[PDB]
């Protein structure tokens, strides 16, 4: 017998520069120095993944208005065609709707979509609406998201950092180093090399028992992986990451197969919904998921998500999100530890991951965060006024 | 910003005489009138269920108090067996803990009680504790369990009655009849003569296109099963249900193999966790599955019971457990109907479900519930004052 | 050493009303009257599918100039959203590429969106650039595009029709008449009877031998699929159509299963690249493939999909998408007829499909098209000057 | 709209002495040196591959003349049998055909010749014949057949040369060197210390980086090719080639799941069109396929072969062919380095792989092919005059 409010407009805006688009970056960055990529291939597509344009987006912001004057956003990639698709599509699902109503809203959206969508970046746009949802609900209940989701089953998380260098990363008090990998299969056995070398060097600087791993952005074939992680093995690397493109699921299970033991094969991260993630479950392809947040439903998805994993006995350690995946993660017993990214152009101080779009951003204090944190309602962040909102587009 | 009470006190009591304990019949009841059964092999036990013990337990009562003055509760069948356990051992991971640590307090539960838990009557006890932890904070926020689980995603339930008699059913506006088997495989071949040809009696009554089921109660073997599905298809029979015994997995993936086609076998009320359905769902053992949520697990486990499904597209249509059904069922996009036991003795009107120990529970009117009738906080209803709990512990 | 021209310039334009985006109407259409949906189990949606937003986008025109002045283009669906990603993403890899280029583009088109790609509206985006890519070679060598994919095999088209009316396609000379599905598994036996119903009546009115389909757009559950397969065998349909949702891989491969002897289980509508149509031909989920060229990856992926189903020696009938359609299917052993989409909104009259946008489309006479019809160079049609073009993006 | 030209005849001619036909060779060469083959079991039969008969059929001729006076012509292993089929079966298919017609030609061709071909000399008759048409076709277009399959994906091929000095290959510029077996299973385990020895010392030679490749030609069994492959490890071979006999798929996914990890198992010389192609893959038999374009079905089935191997991320690196490889490789994303045949008797220096049947053949520089040197129409090479070609076969 609370007085629950329905949803009066959402609208979509355009931000650009950093935050929600990670690779949304004009500058001296780590994120983009000579990161192998499925375009590696062409030498001239080498140095930068921005040169192919994994920029082109840019920043998708979704607010939801709701009667009692309470607003909830989020933050995803997917900038103007994501606008057009929150305003002209998926509006009509929520205006009108009780704030309550989330289940609902995700399977219209979802089935409406279908015919264009699946994957992809009408599941971002999704996602984010998703987000925004969550958050509004937050808002009006005056609670942490953590709190909606079966509260949290820990008292602090414990990070990894990503980033070109695990070796500050260790000095900040992180739990291991997550590395680009910089070689692809076109460079041949003085890449591989190379790799290796890196590997080597940074398990030098660390000792043996601090956390490394390689993230491989897709780059590999399967042979190339193989060799890679059979390479890899004397300097104890603790998995491999997203090695193949995303629709080779008989390459990821042949890969797992052929790692050495006790090294894992993870993914996931450019996958959508329960049945993307039922295949790589099934098939064997996978150690760990890794799924984006805002990328692959948002919270009420990866919720279903998260208990396929559950059910197979698999760890869920999503892309770092930002507070996204801080108030999920902490709920989940499948997910012992989290992941941030390093969005410093050298990965040599923390800095918060959604600046500048977000205001009352947590940031990990020597490698980890106190749930007590995240006690503000909804995500607890706020939309930095500073930040120049475009809205392309109207509906009614 | 909302502060979160803290739970203060766990109380188990014991009541006896019908409720949620659906078997704690007196005499002249249609579903003690020689319902087939595992025991009908033997000519002595094979009237009445009462006979071999269907009765002995009764009804636990999970009562939760927290700190701000609220009180949770929530009714399975255990009894005293179960409320030793509840006092004994599972009060320790509650008391003390905010009312939202419900992912927390389930895990600690399932894993402290693994020893001897996994199936059966130690997850009827943890359901009830979980079931009453939603009560509770339902009643803490002032808001029905149904928006706690994502929102309705229906306006109605609509329901198919389970009883002796659904050709009163439909006269009473139920989509469905689910009629108990009376004869197993010892009762040979005028057995199943008479199974069929109350089948034949009840599809003339019903005319063609009323659905009716069949309930076993695990009561048969693979080739009693497929004869008497076989049999059924000239009477449109909608689906088998608890056929085999529910350890029998390699069996019901035979029968739903054998099953006259467009034919559903369904099973898994004695189905426990989510690793008990992920069997069920990986070999193919059944088109919907039926978890009991006062026996599955509670409301916490029947979650990512429901989510497996859903990567599986596979229906969930619960046992019916009155209210603990009826505001889960309300949000699943894969919950379309649900079940209404008849628990009056002739199954000629309806009679709230888990009466006479919940006051203020609904019932269908005309085969339908519109979702306001659950707009009360929590589950919706309070223990009767007028049944007299037993407290058997306590516990420091 | 002929002189092979340059792409100096690619743009997209959309246009509003009609032909690539078929679902884009305004009136009494039988292409949105009552058509099953996975939207259809809410009654709101169930009428219209326009009411969910299937005629969002609208058409993505996608124009390619050469350096000797030959200009390409082609119409697909896409809009705004598609638009942003010919200019500002995929256009770099365009100009100043030579126009035979056409395997190298593809593959950097598709690795370049992978991150926000894979499936859905980007791979459209991709066909659309594609297809204009090899109606400019086409124009650039003189020839049809049907004599730059290795020659038509047979010397004419034979056609089915779909719309509501297969009584009047029979008329017109066609070989079968694919209907819609109105009534889909929320609306219960009645819409069942209701379906069936129709299926009877239009058998009645063409005969024993001319060919009926049902196709289900997505709208199904696989024991809805087996009832209805199972049902409309007694009026000898030919194949069942889009039955399930494209995620489902697993529930095609058992309603296959479930099928009757001889009648075909048929999808891939809504399935890209040739990954996601070897998931299909591998796991036995299909008789027939029905990619959509403007939707699958364009025709270079197609060429690759269609050698694939080659070798699983599976029949490819793909969506009809006029010449686009055409040009394709004539070259293709395996794709013995083809599908002729009915435009006229009482499905009464033969009429251009791709009409007001096309200039000198072919159409069927009295089912059949001649491959003479197909001697102009490149698809062979011309932009409608009288459409009403708008560029929302440039780029340089 | 351009007016296409009409086969007016077909001729079939024999060369003999090098060229097409590999094996076709005086004394003194490498390639007739004590090579391992299924016949050394027989001492009589170890030294010469010339003594079993290797050599006995010689190249085919096929010769095509267009009405507009343009002559294709292509070469391959086949001699004065497959002349026969050409002229007295094969060319009823093709006389009066327009030059486009290629797919109806390829299959008219593979069915009526299916009751004695399928696999082997018909097969190698039908490739020449194929490979012949689009040599004509490129001379019609006045365009390179790498502009009829796509275009070239890279600027440049990159080779490995094949021959018994690997050594010298490096010096060259070569990335690998594949150098043949010289002992088989029946010389035991001295033969066995002999082939290692063989790989020592050129691995001595090289160092560590450069490739190096053992091809097996069908010779082995399945435990001492395991043996090989795991005694081969300590010296870093990349891969063994063609282990086993072509119809022995049951063993060749044996021995890839035996391979010491990282190391590849290839195959498929010997094998042909789409569907052994597709036993090989979906049997995971081989990391890489290796069929002769002259062999295997022609540029047409090489095509959907190669679409087979996209759809499953494998490599197709066909068996070196000159310039009908050339052209094809140059547009396949999934054939990133060459196969080039050392022809020189001592393996010492670059010769033209089809000398001296074809003029104007290129060869790598520095183990490399600019894609500026196959600019000439179709494969841009003419049939050396200096050549005697018989005619032993006509035609009506
Ligand atoms: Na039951
Ligand atoms: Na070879």
């Amino acid at each position: 017998s609370l007085s629950i409010p329905t949803i009066k407009q959402v609208r979509a805006f355009v931000l650009r520069g950093g935050g929600a688009d990670y690779h949304d970056q004009g500058d001296g960055h780590w994120i983009d120095d000579h990161i192998s990529t499925p375009m590696g291939k062409y030498p001239e597509y080498r140095q930068s993944r921005r040169s192919f344009g994994i920029n082109v987006l840019g920043t998708l912001v979704v607010e939801i208005e709701a009667s009692d004057g309470n607003v909830g956003f989020a933050v995803t990639t997917g900038g103007e065609p994501a606008a057009y698709i929150v305003e002209k599509h998926l509006a009509r699902f929520l205006e009108g709707a009780r704030v309550t109503d989330i289940e609902r809203i995700w399977d219209q959206m979802y089935n409406s979509t279908l015919y264009y969508g699946r994957k992809g970046l009408v599941i971002n746009t999704i996602s984010g609406v998703d987000l925004a949802l969550w958050d509004l609900l937050g808002k009006v209940r005056r609670e942490p998201v953590h709190q909606l989701l079966g509260g949290a089953v820990r008292d602090e998380l414990q990070f990894y950092a990503t980033g070109a260098r695990p070796d500050l990363a260790q000095k900040m008090g992180f739990i291991g180093g997550k590395m680009p990998l910089h070689h692809g299969p076109s460079e041949g056995e003085e890449g591989l090399k190379k790799n290796l070398e890196e590997l080597a060097t940074m398990r030098e600087r660390v000792g043996p028992d601090f956390w490394l791993m390689f993230d491989c952005w897709m780059s590999l074939d399967l042979n190339y992986a193989t060799r890679l992680a059979r390479g890899a093995r004397e300097y104890g690397l603790k998995w491999i990451e997203e090695a193949l493109p995303p629709d080779d699921y008989w390459g990821y299970a042949e890969l797992r197969r052929n790692a050495p033991t006790g090294m894992m094969v993870t993914t996931g991260e450019h996958e959508a919904t329960r049945w993307g993630f039922r295949m790589l479950l099934e098939m064997g392809c996978c150690d760990i998921i890794q799924p984006d947040v805002g990328w692959c439903g948002g919270v009420t998805e990866l919720l279903k998500i998260s208990a396929l994993a559950d059910a197979h006995n698999a760890l869920v350690v999503p892309h770092g999100s930002s507070v996204y995946s801080y108030h999920f993660v902490a709920t989940r017993q499948n997910s012992p530890f989290a992941e941030f990214l390093m969005m410093a152009p050298k990965a040599d101080q923390v800095v918060p991951m959604f600046h500048p779009q977000l205001l009352g951003e947590p940031v990990p204090e020597n490698g980890r965060m106190r749930l007590s944190r995240l006690d503000q309602p909804g995500f607890g962040v706020t939309l930095n006024p500073e930040c120049q909102l475009h809205r392309p587009y109207t509906h009614e």
